[PDB]
């Protein structure tokens, strides 16, 4: 139907905007601490601690399959990256501190993304 095509076009345009948001958030992680999944070979207990692991590569795979239907879903995955790290790692660590800085800098980006999503529809 044409209505289905129009819905598909809207999902495609959201995907474009989320790809630009993702790029901008990932630039706030210049150490690449959050680029890839925590390796269970290197951290064999991880899934005892963290029940829903997340990282920027995993988000990019979901995005490219148009698997984010709205900005809330995207933000949920970004918050998992941060919140997982801040639980597993202590305050005194470069990992925790990178997560704080990514959260603080990412908030700015997400605040304007929300306005664009609402504005454009």
């Amino acid at each position: 139907s044409m209505e289905q095509v129009a819905m598909e076009l809207r999902l495609t345009e959201l995907t474009r905007l989320l790809r630009s948001v993702l790029d901008q958030l990932q630039d706030k992680d210049p150490a690449r601490i959050f680029a890839q999944p925590v390796s269970l070979k290197e951290v064999p207990d991880y899934l005892d601690h963290i029940k829903h692991p997340m990282d920027f590569a995993t988000m990019r795979k979901r995005l490219e399959a148009q698997g984010y239907k709205n900005l809330h879903e995207f933000e949920e995955d970004f918050d998992l990256i941060i919140d997982n790290c801040m639980k597993y790692n202590a305050r005194d660590t470069v990992f925790y501190r990178a997560a704080v800085r990514l959260r603080d800098q990412g908030g700015v980006v997400l605040r304007q993304a929300r306005r664009e999503v609402d504005s454009i529809g």
